């Protein structure tokens, strides 16, 4: 039985009971994924501090990011403010390296924590706790606790807390060291560290201002936002406010998000709106992976007027088996492949067939290195 | 007469007499412009030695950047090799500085020396003497005369010359140093040095084997070869070479892309084909700037084999005047702006009014910063 975590705990106690049973397709599934792990083990962890650009705080441990969207103005002297060009990313982005830097490492911490479950080999759980402990407790070298200057805008007037989505790419990796617990790399003090960081950005998510907005956004920004507060309160065992959080928070969203015929409008008006409604499921998808641990099924329950998740698939599922059928604005073209852990996530939790099958016949590569792949070895036949 | 190089000289000279003259609208404008440059007189001079991540040839002054289309293939251990995914820039290209420093370089050197051939104001040379020093002559930071090691492609095992088209950001640099002769700040040394350059340059991009092969190159790539080509020689002064490749290289080559119905086949199949067609295009035109200072109109005169590249404007018109009709792949959306420069250079050399119509009605902003719009005035209201 696997520790609540960020991850279907169905598919991974079904890959760690196979690979003890030494049954033979699984086992050599996992030599696989171990011999892709193996560049994570080598790998220097990386820290927010690794930036010459300060924010405004002057602290280089103050996450930093540009808000995608958001370009110089040509034909302003200095280029300022900035303007927003809706699905364009601003190459600008990556002049700030923590928006990549958080994705390798939570990469990198994700690997090593499922693999060190799955395996009970320590030497995953020595490399998952070295990164863990440079990105998030080190005293000089850990991230602040806050999102404040996350998708920051050169030349904006007003605070927003749209950037706090950004925190998906780490507070995996957060939910994944609970999988290291008990491991001799991650002692007592390692955890006390990271309980306590954990309760300070859960605190600066629900308490801070910029929290607030994006815990009340109207779009998948607050379906995310509640996936991320899923993930913290799941690490920090925070069991009944997971149950407050889909009551009171997620199902209200999907009440008011998802229209009568199963569309989210909110996602058709934008500019990449096939990707955006399936990045508004996938923030469900995730979510539900955390509920569902405890007896929560976000596809099928209804919010208070009856919508259910199931209706969102449902519209959106002719345009998986076929994206050119799509009617709305979709200026880069869709990856079909998203499809997959997204139909068999949704598949299985409602029973339906049709979209396991499709999920499958979709499929992933078998030997792909994208880590948020591991579990799904089911895809990969 | 404006020197011969990398620019509309009709509408140069316009300005600089115009301005000579006091004339309200264009003095306003140019003063326009002067506050736009200010940046590139502070600014500190890029060098292609600014890079980490050394070219195999342990030279930090070899130019070395990533093909743009190719990606690491996640079904391998190490994502080697890299594979293609045509119209899809990889971010890594980013990791490699003079990708974009070059381009810096080139917008700032450009911009200050048509300032100074306007303005004669001794301030833009001397900004301008200081970038083209530091970027291509100084025996430190100036860029070796060699394009080896542009896009490269990690794990490739043939050498290649797409990435010669990366010179254009420079080349026309180059050209505009022309601009500053006769300066105070512009020595008979930095001169030379430039001189000696660019007949290395010269002699690398036609006799090397990657220069000799983007020479025979049957896409745009032939097109942009042959238009920084024409770079280079105006630079040298070479007039009967020019003509000799306008003669006997550009017009073939252009005569040989083009269909019967004007459409340029080997951009159709591209991801960005809407793009790559006016691409190829923007080739001719710049190559048109310096032949048509010489007597020679690459719009008008036709090839070999009868065809002329007035036809390929004329096929793709309709998709400047409409993008949304564009029925071949085009997977992000085409800007229409790139059109008035094009239709406005085509139409002046073809006498066809109702292309330079259109390219005032598309037309460019009156307060842009972009550089290469310095000399179009007449499409800014
Ligand atoms: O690249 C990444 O980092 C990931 O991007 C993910 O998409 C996010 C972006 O990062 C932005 O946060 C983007 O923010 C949007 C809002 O969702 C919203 O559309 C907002 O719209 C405003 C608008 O700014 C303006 O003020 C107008 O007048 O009103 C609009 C309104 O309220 O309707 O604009 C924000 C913005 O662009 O700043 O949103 C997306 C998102 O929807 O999640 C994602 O694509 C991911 O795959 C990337 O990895
Ligand atoms: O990002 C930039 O620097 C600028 O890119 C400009 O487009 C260039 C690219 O930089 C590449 O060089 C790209 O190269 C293409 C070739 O044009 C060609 O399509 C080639 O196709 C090959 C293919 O690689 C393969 O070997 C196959 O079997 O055969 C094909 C064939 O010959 O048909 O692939 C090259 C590649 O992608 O490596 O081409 C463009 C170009 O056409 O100029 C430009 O977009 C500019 O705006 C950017 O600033």
């Amino acid at each position: 039985s696997a520790p609540l975590g960020p991850f279907n705990a169905t598919l991974l106690e079904q890959l760690k009971n196979d690979y003890q049973k030494g049954e033979k397709e699984v086992t050599r599934y996992i030599e696989l994924q171990e011999k892709v792990a193996e560049k994570y083990i080598k790998m220097t962890p990386l820290s927010v501090t690794a930036k010459k650009k300060l924010p405004p705080s002057k602290d280089p441990r103050d996450y930093m990011t540009l808000s995608p969207y958001w370009w110089p103005d040509s034909t302003k002297i200095d280029g300022l403010p900035y303007i927003r060009k809706d699905g364009e990313r601003n190459p600008e982005v990556y002049e700030y390296p923590e928006r990549e830097n958080a994705n390798r490492f939570g990469d990198a911490a994700y690997c090593l924590g499922v693999l060190y479950y799955i395996t009970g080999k320590e030497v995953y759980a020595k490399a998952c706790a070295n990164h863990l402990r440079t990105w998030f407790t080190d005293p000089k070298l850990g991230m602040n606790p806050n999102m404040t200057y996350a998708q920051a805008v050169p030349g904006m007037k007003k605070m927003r807390g749209s950037g706090f989505i950004d925190s998906r790419r780490f507070s995996r990796a957060l939910g994944v060291a609970k999988l290291i617990e008990g491991s001799k790399s991650w002692t007592p003090s390692d955890k006390k560290k990271l309980d306590d960081w954990a309760t300070a950005f859960c605190y600066w998510m629900e308490n801070s201002t910029q929290g607030q907005r994006e815990s009340h956004a109207a779009n998948n920004h607050g379906l995310w936002y509640e996936a991320i507060h899923l993930m913290v309160l799941a690490y920090l065992d925070r069991t009944d406010r997971i149950r407050e959080v889909a009551e009171q928070s997620i199902l209200p969203k999907m009440g008011a998000q998802i229209a009568d015929d199963g569309s989210l409008p909110q996602e058709l008006k934008r500019t990449l709106s096939l990707h955006y409604s399936t990045f508004a499921l996938e923030a469900l998808m995730e979510a539900n992976q955390i509920t569902s641990q405890i007896g929560i099924n976000l596809w099928s329950t209804p919010a208070s007027n009856g919508k259910v998740a199931s209706q969102a698939v449902d519209y959106l599922y002719p345009f998986y088996l076929n994206p050119e059928d799509w009617k709305f604005k979709q200026i880069k073209p869709f990856d079909q492949s998203r499809a997959a852990i997204l139909l068999y996530e949704a598949g299985t939790a409602l029973g339906n067939q049709k979209y396991v099958d499709t999920a499958k016949r979709i499929g992933l590569k078998y030997s792909t290195s994208d880590v948020e792949t591991i579990p799904y070895l089911v895809l990969k036949k």
